[PDB]
């Protein structure tokens, strides 16, 4: 019933996202790459911005995702900054170094996710956002999914998401804002 | 149930949102005249964008408006520039110098209104746009309304919105938008 | 000595900065088309917009131009909206229509031009700004120049840029601009 | 011979700059703090932006700064970050942090300023950047200076900033690039 394109170029996130979307939603790829930029101060306008730039190029319903981890002792670094941080480093060394940043520190930390939904022929744009509590381990474990979540444990468990990856379809960030939209979209239809 | 505050410093758009509140929302005026620089090149886009700059220095769920007159035989002019095309003048002025424009020309028109609701707790975001199509009047007539009206008759009638305000209250691309905003909370919340 | 690249997608305004140019000066296009929003509010926003972008994506010293006719009795119409005013008709008929707007009012007009550098490796940037103060025609006359040129008439002159195009390279708003532009230059090199 | 005023809110901006005014010119903080969304990628699109904006809203002649600590191996980290890393942190604690994240690498780091001429008259704008090389040292000293001094070592000195401030009004990314800024002046004027 609903189709869209998503508004992505990471793989992991395409991945994440039709694995947990209803039947009446066709997810598709982006027909094209499309440069985007992310210079927004919080994860909601950056997936506005990627949701509408993709938007009124391809002339066609789109869905963009913009996500990050938060850091509540180290100000929610690396926050927006997730990605950029480090970049042509692994991130395994991203994450070393946040350790040593976190020793003698409180190690509480959220995945956040806003998932965006954006209608150019309508101009309807919808954006929600949610998040995934939890504190960074006393070391990298793993190797499930991708970017931080080797050294990330969700409240209520004591594995990272590196060693438990099948458990972020259930109750991770991206999991949670999505089915949020995928919710909203469904009742006003 | 739901308080909110309109991120705008128009009066006139302010009373025409308050007139048609639904009963389980409280309107207000915000609190700060906060400068926003509205440099997107679509309703949809400034609208947005008033929302997120008033939410945040806000910390309150706001509602925006971005509102214009589009003439299709001039591309769609004045659009977006509906208040800054000869911003020092009135809009008696302005409706004089637009209708020299049209001579000779369709006179086909539409007012826009994209209506974007912001809570800054949550991050959600909800945008919608409608619109009347009409037709500009020959010559300026009535003193009701504000800005375009008294030039601008809706289809299917034959005096303009200066001339028949209330009017407005029922078809206007203002009072549109805003109930399908309406429609869209009511069904989520 | 110093070679630029035009941040521009206009082939009238690379030949016309060709032609003024110093003999120290190489001045190429741009060897790619790159997309700027050009959502300044004014010539000087936009041109320091282009020629950071491109300078930033080429990795090379740059120069650009933002340029428009300002009227002074029609709020400055159509300013940095010279070239998206009625962006579907041929100049004539942008001229025609500015012609019935100007009936009865004072018809004083000026070009104005932004000419920005970028040196991206060093992060230097240099904008000056330059105008040709004039009048707007009666009527469109002659097949020079480019634009708005054959309806507008230079001050201390009878004809427009129309007809006699060849008084651009020595009085335009873009030939004083860039020569400010290169004199600048010479001192700091 | 000119009265420029600083497009900052930083009073140690204010008085660094103003220390090494040369003669022709009044240097004065900005009568008025002004909102600026510091958005952009590098220094120089911050530095623009604070002082086209100051500039726009005052009607004078101002100049801003834009500066940040670049650490190489931490991928250019904390760069336009500087100030927003752990703002609700003291800079002891920022410091302490970083020192953190070096354990077991390169030390080496640079100050970057951006210093940009605005004058809102003429439309002339100019900017130019300096560095200033140096390292960190294993431990915070002196509480000279601001921000990150006590721990920035410039290159051929035993002595964070924090230990000699004095020397900055010599030799810091702000003196050389204000002093760069200054030069090019009093070459046009
Ligand atoms: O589910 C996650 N697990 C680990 N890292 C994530 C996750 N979601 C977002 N990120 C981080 O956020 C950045 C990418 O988010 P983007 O800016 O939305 O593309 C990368 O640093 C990711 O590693
Ligand atoms: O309901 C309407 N009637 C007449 N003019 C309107 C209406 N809505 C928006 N406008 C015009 O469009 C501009 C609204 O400014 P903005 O939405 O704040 O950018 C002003 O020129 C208004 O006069
Ligand atoms: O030299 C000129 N003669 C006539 N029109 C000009 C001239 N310079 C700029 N323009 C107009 O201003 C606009 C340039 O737009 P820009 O590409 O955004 O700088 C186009 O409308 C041009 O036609
Ligand atoms: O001379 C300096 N000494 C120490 N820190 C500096 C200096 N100049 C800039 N910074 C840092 O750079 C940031 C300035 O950020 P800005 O005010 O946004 O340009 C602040 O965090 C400063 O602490």
């Amino acid at each position: 019933k609903l189709t869209v394109y998503l508004a992505t170029t990471n793989p992991h996130k395409v991945e994440e996202i039709k694995m947990i979307a209803p039947e009446w939603m066709e997810i598709l790829p982006s027909p094209e790459k499309i440069e985007v930029v992310e210079d927004g101060e919080t994860f909601l306008e950056n997936s506005v911005k990627k949701a509408v730039v993709y938007g009124k190029k391809l002339k066609h319903p789109v869905m963009a995702d913009d996500s990050g981890l938060v850091i509540y002792s180290l100000g929610g670094f690396p926050g927006v900054m997730s990605a950029r941080f480090m970049e042509e480093h692994s991130y395994k060394e991203k994450m070393r170094t946040i350790l040593k940043m976190l020793e003698g520190k409180d190690r509480r930390a959220a995945f956040v996710c806003s998932a965006t939904f954006f209608d150019p022929v309508e101009n309807t744009l919808i954006s929600v956002e949610d998040r995934v509590e939890g504190r960074i381990a006393n070391e990298i474990r793993g190797t499930g999914g991708f970017g931080y979540d080797p050294f990330f444990i969700p409240d209520g468990y004591d594995k990272t998401f590196g060693e438990i990856p099948h458990l972020k379809e259930k109750i991770s960030h991206r999991s949670k804002a999505f089915r949020k939209l995928f919710s909203v979209l469904e009742k006003i239809l």
